């Protein structure tokens, strides 16, 4: 009951509306006459069908759920054959060097051409694919599917899958059917040879011959097998499976994993259900009554029910209570889940999305990388009026866990409490994760820009504190240096005291008073970072000096002392890696050098040309959709935090 040749897991990458979710839905419903991911039967192969991200815009979930499937499908909305954002979709799939098929969706829509795809796709997607099924119809004409692999054709009596008649092609679509065999036969035959010397000699390839050459390649990047159908109708979908089985690839012909052992040697993982075990848990679904369920594919061994996994990431061990494949209707317990399969944990606390696990006597292999997004983004959030106060903060509790990578901060001044995050959509998902199904309605503020600042020149100023007989005497005098340390060297405080000049138990407070100023620079009121501090000299007043009146002594002194050492913002200078069809570049780089930025190569990823850049961060709110209006949608980006950076004069003076 386990062949890993008959495996098949498996994505659905669409533009929006092409019907990412309306193709699977009705793949259910065929192969069931018997969610993350969710396995399937078709004619002996299992099928694991990966969740792919709702938007095509997650790039890092999106990289994941790439990593996690062996084969993939491509649904294109026929009426705009290859949609501007379905031609988006397709550079990710490009990127991770995964096998696929493509789907046109919708026949029956006004507006049904499949040229329209094979033109603008090798066009536009520079994918030279090629044609396996002729429509019968055209729109609310289209009556079945021919099949030029084997020469017949399907129909289809009703608009439900309850009518599928095997019949011979119409003498009609006939002269064109026998074209497209031969023209097919001629990519079949630039893969096998035996093909080649039957195409020329005149004699008909067999039917395995044929597939199997289309299969090696499908597989081997050079070709992307091209169906259609109405999913809508209910017709073509049959075949579509009868693709994936053939076409689309088993565990067994992708590539191995690059992992990575702990010495830094980085090693390839064999798809081997008898080996040592790894896998990853790329999602992290919250169940009903299950509990925590952790999703994962499983690369090399076999994952038994009931043993002790490591997370490999995390450093702490994990008990594998029950296994899962969540099907369909149902769930199902299972006692393994072998290599190159997909499935369910139950247990595991502190497992997040992405996190490596091995077994026991095993290899400690890490499969994904280690990167700590710097916090850019930060946004204020003040309840709704503290009836919605109660489930913020301890809303963040459950949010917090499963995702270690934003800041909680509640602000200096305003008391709001502010979110530190990565890119802006990264947040913008959580005011609707927030105002929606966790039932925290409030008042939402703009992204801002994670903007610190800092001193140039090195000044040495102090700051007393006088307050007697109010209530009690008060008093506390400090008298430090302070001089600019490099770039995110951040802090440095050092107590040169000569002795007694000011008590040993109030320095505390200086220090508690220093760290509370460094929340408000003079500039806007951003964390002042990148200081050297030195105490040196001071008084004290015996009996009116307090814990109080040092705190304020040492703050009235870092606030002071910061609008001398002529102060300076920086800002966050990302790294872009911007996607371009190759006739908008002259144009779109103009783009980057009006946003401040300082392009650094160019290098080219399949029919496009991506460039590399240096952005300030400050300067590219809105990107999105000034490169879609420059591309006219083709474009495409993703930033990556470099560091932190001076602003030019004319910037800073701007800035208030
Ligand atoms: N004409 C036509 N419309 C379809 C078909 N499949 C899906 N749709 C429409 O596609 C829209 C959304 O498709 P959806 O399942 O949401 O795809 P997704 O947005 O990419 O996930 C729905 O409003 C459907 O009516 C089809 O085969 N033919
Ligand atoms: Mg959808």
């Amino acid at each position: 009951e386990y062949d890993l040749k008959r495996l098949r897991n498996i994505g659905i990458a669409a533009h929006i509306d092409a019907g990412k979710t309306t193709t699977t839905e009705r793949i259910l419903y065929y192969t069931g006459r018997i969610a993350a991911v969710t396995t399937c039967f078709w004619k002996d192969h299992r099928i694991n069908i990966i969740d792919t991200p709702g938007h095509v815009d997650f790039t890092i979930e999106v990289e994941r759920s790439m990593r996690v499937l062996d084969g993939a499908i491509v649904v294109f909305d026929s009426s705009q054959g290859v949609e501007p954002q379905s031609e988006t979709v397709w550079r990710q799939a490009e990127k991770y060097k995964v096998p696929r098929i493509a789907f046109a969706n919708k026949m029956d829509k006004t507006g049904a051409d499949l040229w329209l795809v094979i033109r603008t796709m090798q066009e536009r997607l520079g994918a030279r694919p090629v044609v396996m099924q002729l429509p019968i119809g055209r729109e609310d004409t289209f009556s079945g599917i021919i099949d030029v692999l084997r020469m017949k054709a399907y129909t289809y009596g009703n608009d439900l899958g309850t009518d599928i008649r095997e019949i011979p092609i119409p003498e009609e679509y006939l002269d064109q059917a026998r074209e497209y065999h031969e023209k097919l036969v001629e990519v079949a035959a630039d893969f096998d040879e035996n093909i080649m010397l039957k195409y020329l000699e005149g004699e008909e390839p067999t039917e395995e011959e044929l597939v199997a050459a289309i299969r090696k390649g499908t597989i081997d990047l050079k070709i992307t097998p091209v169906f259609l159908g109405s999913a809508l109708k209910n017709k073509g979908v049959q075949l579509l499976l009868d693709a994936v089985v053939d076409y689309l690839p088993s565990p067994l012909d992708i590539p191995p994993i690059k992992g990575t052992t702990p010495e830094g040697e980085v090693v390839e993982i064999h798809p081997d259900p008898n080996g040592p075990l790894a896998a990853l848990a790329f999602k992290i679904m919250a169940d009903p009554y299950v509990g925590r369920l952790t999703f994962i594919r499983v690369y090399s061994g076999t994952l038994t029910s009931g043993s002790y996994v490591y997370n490999t990431t995390k450093g702490r061990k994990e008990r594998v209570a029950r296994l899962l494949r969540m099907h369909a209707n149902h769930r199902e317990e299972v006692e393994e889940l072998k290599a190159g399969d997909l499935g369910a944990v139950v247990g595991l606390k502190e497992t997040i999305t992405g996190d490596t696990l091995v077994g026991e006597d095993a290899p400690r292999v890490i499969l994904e990388s280690i990167e700590v997004p710097e916090p850019v983004i930060d946004v204020a959030i003040e309840p709704k009026t503290k009836a919605d106060q109660e489930k913020l903060s301890q809303a963040l509790a459950r949010l917090a866990e499963e995702d270690p990578t934003f800041r909680v901060s509640t602000h200096p001044e305003t008391g709001q409490t502010i979110i530190s995050g990565m890119g802006e959509l990264h947040l913008e998902i959580i005011v609707d994760r927030l105002k929606r199904e966790f039932k925290v309605d409030a008042n939402v503020g703009k992204p801002q820009v994670a903007y610190r600042e800092t001193i140039t020149k090195p000044v040495d100023v102090e700051g007393k504190f006088i307050r007697q007989t109010g209530g009690r005497g008060q008093y506390g005098h400090v008298k430090i240096k302070v001089e600019p340390l490099p770039r995110g060297s951040g802090f440095e405080f050092v107590n040169a005291i000569v002795g007694g000049v000011i008590p040993k138990e109030y320095i505390p407070a200086v220090q508690k008073g220093i760290e509370e100023a460094m929340q408000s620079g003079p500039l806007i009121g951003f964390p002042v970072v990148d200081i050297k501090v030195t105490l040196y000299d001071g008084s004290y007043h015996e009996v009116d000096s307090s814990a109080m009146a040092f705190k304020i002594a040492g703050s009235m002194a870092i606030k002071e002392a910061v609008q001398k050492g002529d102060p300076v913002i920086l800002e966050p200078i990302m790294r872009v890696e911007v996607t371009t069809p190759e006739e908008y570049m002259g144009d779109v780089i103009g783009d980057l050098n009006a946003r401040r930025g300082q392009i650094l190569g160019m290098e080219p990823r399949g029919n496009a040309q991506v460039i590399r850049a240096f952005v300030p961060l400050a300067e590219m709110f809105g990107y999105a959709t000034d490169l879609r209006s420059k591309t006219q949608g083709r474009g495409s980006f993703v930033m990556f935090f470099d560091h932190y950076q001076e602003v030019p004069k004319q910037v800073q003076e701007k800035l208030i």
